[PDB]
RNA sequence: GGGGUAUCGCCAAGCGGUAAGGCACCGGAUUCUGAUUCCGGCAUUCCGAGGUUCGAAUCCUCGUACCCCAGCCA
C-alpha cells in the first residue's frame, strides 16, 4: 500500500472507477534505468493487483532525439522484468492525426494561435518566476488566419522556429506552464515511425493527456517535476471534445548513491566511451544490471522495498545489493574460483590426484553435489596466506594449518619468493585422513578465467551534483583479474549466477566470455565484516 | 511568485490515542564459505515555536530547511 493505491481504492469504493488502467510511457531516447524499473513496477504492478490493464507507450514526439534502437531495447527490458502490457505497443505518433485535429478544435475555439515570435523572443515575452509575461503581438489573429497559418506550418511553408502553434491561456499565470504553452513546433526531421509525413510535431503537454484519454487510462502516474504540468494537462482535456478525463498523480523519482539516473548523463558516458555501452555492467540501466548479474526478481523486490511516496530520496547502494544477495544466497549454486592465484604444492601428496565431493549448496542438500578434482599442486588466493599475521587471521599461516574447502587440512612450512621478494610457491603437507578455511583449485584441472571485479562507477555519493560529473568517475569501477576456476564452470551458462565461495556472486557472458577464454562478472561481493 | 515535501544513518508505516517494518549498525549463538541462519539492542520522539484537546506525529498559527518550474525537451 502507498498513497496511490489508496487513491485507487477510494475511486473503486465511491464508484468513480470500476477498473484501473495505467501506463508506462518512456521516450525512446535512451535505455531504461533502475528508475524506470520503479515506474514499471508501479504501473504494471497496480494493473495486475487490481485485475486491470497497463499499456506500454512510447512517447515519441521529438524525432531528433529518438531512435528505433531504443524502442527495441525498451520492449526488451520491460519483458525481462516480468511484465506484460495491454494489447499492442502504443506510440504517441499513432495519434498525430488525432492531435492535429484537436489542435484545430482549439484554434476554432480561439484557444490557440500561430505565433511568429522567434525562439528567443518567446522567452523574452514569457516573463520570470516573479514577473508576469506579456501577450505576443500575434496573439489575437482571427480563427481563419490561425487556421491558414497552421496549415502553412503543416505544409512546410515555414522554416524552423519561424512559427509555432501556442495555446491561448494566461501570460500572467503564476504557473509558468500556463503562459501560452506551445502545442506545435516545426522540425524537418524524419520520424522513426512516421518517416517524413510530418514536419510539425506535438509538444509533450499537449500529447500526453490526449494519449492517456484516448487509451482510457484511469490513473496517469508520473514523477514530481510534472506537478505544475498537471494544470496544463487538465486544461487541454477540459477544452477539447473528449469523453474521459484521466487524473494525474505524481510520486518522487528514484535516486541511487554513487550513480547518475539521468539519460543525458548516461548518454554522455556512452557517447564519450567511458563505459562500454548502455549495458555496461557498471551502468544503472536495466540491461546493465542484467549483464551485471542481477535477477529481475531482485529488482522487483528492490522497488517493493523502497516504496512509493512524494518525498525526495536517495537510496543507498547497500539496499540494492541486499536484494540481490538475498536472491542469490538462496538459489545460486556454489563453486571454487581463485581470483588472485599463487601456487601451493603439497610435497606430502602422492599421485596425479583424486576426486573430492563438494555440495552444490551447503544449507541446501536438495540442490545435489558434484565431484571436484583435488591434487598436489593447487591454486589459492594470495590473500589467504600469511607468514605471520595477528591472532584474528583465521587463514593459512607459515607454520600453522588451515582446512582446504571440502578437502584436507594442510600445514604451510616453507614459502619461496622471487626477485622482488614476491612469493611464488607455498610448500605445505596434508593429512592422510582429514575429511579457518579457504577455497582452492587444482592447478592441473584449472580453467583459466578472466574475472571482472566491478565497483561503484563514481567516487562520490551524488556525482549528478558535481560541476563535472565525468571528472568524478571511479578509476577502479572495473578491475580485471586473470584467475583459475574449477573445471566445473566449463559449462557455465551466460546469465546464470554462481556463488564463488568466500568471494561473491559471479556470472558469465560479460559480452566477452568465449569458449577458449571465459569471462565472469562479479555481480556483488559477499558481506565481509 | 507558484507548485511540492519535511518521522531513527538511508528508505518508510502511522490519517487524534499516546511511534510498524526494511536496509545499515552494535552484541551473542550456530556454521569446514570470517557467508548464510539465528536470538538480543537500537528515535520517552516525529523540522521549530505557540495554540485547541483528557489526549496529537496525527487539527490550527506563525516560522525554518530542502526539491521543482522562466526548452519551439520529456
Ligand atoms: N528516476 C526515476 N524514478 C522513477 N520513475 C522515473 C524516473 N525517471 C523516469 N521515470 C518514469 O518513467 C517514465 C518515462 O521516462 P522518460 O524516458 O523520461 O519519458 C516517466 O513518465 C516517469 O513516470
Ligand atoms: N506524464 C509522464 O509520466 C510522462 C513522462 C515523460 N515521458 C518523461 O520523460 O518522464
Amino acid at each position: 500500500t502507498n498513497f496511490i493505491r489508496q487513491i485507487i481504492d477510494e475511486d473503486l469504493a465511491s464508484g468513480k472507477h470500476t477498473t484501473v488502467h495505467t501506463r508506462f510511457p518512456p521516450e525512446p531516447n535512451g535505455y531504461l534505468h533502475i528508475g524506470h524499473a520503479k515506474s514499471i513496477c508501479l504501473n504494471f504492478g497496480i494493473a495486475q493487483d487490481y485485475k486491470g490493464q497497463c499499456n506500454l507507450r512510447f512517447d515519441d514526439t521529438n524525432p531528433v532525439k529518438e531512435d528505433i534502437e531504443y524502442v527495441e531495447s525498451i520492449k526488451n527490458d520491460v519483458e525481462w522484468l516480468g511484465f506484460h502490457w495491454s494489447g499492442n505497443v502504443r506510440y504517441s505518433s499513432d495519434y498525430f492525426d488525432q492531435l492535429h485535429a484537436y489542435a484545430i478544435e482549439l484554434i476554432n475555439k480561439g484557444l490557440a494561435y500561430v505565433d511568429e515570435l522567434t525562439p528567443e523572443q518567446i522567452r523574452e515575452y514569457r516573463g520570470t518566476l516573479t514577473q508576469p509575461g506579456k501577450n505576443s503581438p500575434y496573439r489575437d489573429r482571427s480563427v481563419e488566419e490561425n487556421l491558414a497559418l497552421f496549415e502553412k506550418m503543416r505544409a512546410g511553408g515555414f522554416e524552423e522556429g519561424k512559427a509555432c502553434l501556442r495555446a491561448k491561456i494566461d501570460m500572467a499565470s503564476p504557473f509558468i506552464v500556463m503562459r501560452d504553452p506551445v502545442l506545435y513546433r516545426i522540425k524537418f526531421a524524419e520520424h522513426h515511425q512516421t518517416g517524413n509525413k510530418w514536419c510539425i510535431y506535438p509538444m509533450y503537454d499537449f500529447t500526453h493527456c490526449i494519449s492517456d484519454a484516448l487509451e482510457g487510462i484511469t490513473h496517469s502516474l508520473c514523477t514530481l517535476e510534472f506537478q505544475d504540468n498537471r494544470r496544463l494537462y487538465d486544461w487541454v482535456l477540459d477544452n477539447i471534445t473528449i469523453p474521459v478525463h484521466p487524473r494525474q498523480y505524481e510520486f518522487s523519482r528514484l535516486n541511487l548513491e554513487y550513480t547518475v539516473m539521468s539519460k543525458r548523463k548516461l548518454n554522455l558516458l556512452v557517447t564519450d566511451k567511458h563505459v562500454e555501452g548502455w549495458d555496461d555492467p557498471r551502468m544503472p540501466t536495466i540491461s546493465g544490471l542484467r549483464r551485471r548479474g542481477y535477477t529481475a526478481a531482485s529488482i522487483r523486490e528492490f522497488c517493493k522495498r523502497i516504496g512509493v511516496t512524494k518525498q525526495d530520496n536517495t537510496i543507498e547502494m547497500a539496499s540494492l545489493e541486499s536484494c540481490i544477495r538475498e536472491d542469490l544466497n538462496e538459489n545460486a549454486p556454489r563453486a571454487m574460483a581463485v581470483i588472485d592465484p599463487v601456487k601451493l604444492v603439497i610435497e606430502n601428496y602422492q599421485g596425479e590426484g583424486e576426486m573430492v565431493t563438494m555440495p552444490n549448496h551447503p544449507n541446501k542438500p536438495e540442490m545435489g553435489s558434484r565431484q571436484v578434482p583435488f591434487s598436489g599442486e593447487i591454486w589459492i588466493d594470495r590473500a589467504d596466506f600469511r607468514e605471520e599475521a595477528n591472532k584474528q587471521y583465521k587463514r593459512l599461516v607459515l607454520g600453522k594449518e588451515v582446512r582446504l574447502r571440502n578437502a584436507y587440512v594442510i600445514k604451510a612450512e616453507r614459502v619461496e619468493k622471487d626477485a622482488e621478494g614476491n612469493i611464488t610457491t607455498i610448500f605445505c603437507t596434508y593429512d592422510a585422513d582429514t575429511l579457518g578455511v579457504i577455497h582452492w583449485v587444482s592447478a592441473a584441472h584449472a580453467l583459466p578465467v578472466e574475472i571482472r571485479l566491478y565497483d561503484r562507477l563514481f567516487s562520490v555519493p551524488n556525482p549528478g551534483a558535481a560541476d563535472d560529473f565525468l571528472s568524478v568517475i571511479n578509476p577502479e569501477s572495473l578491475v580485471i583479474k586473470q584467475g583459475f576456476a574449477e573445471p566445473s564452470l566449463k559449462d557455465a551458462v551466460a546469465g546464470k549466477a554462481f556463488q564463488f565461495e568466500r568471494e561473491g556472486y559471479f556470472c558469465l557472458d560479460s559480452r566477452h566470455s568465449t569458449a577458449e577464454k571465459p569471462v565472469f562478472n562479479r555481480t556483488v561481493g559477499l558481506r565481509d565484516t
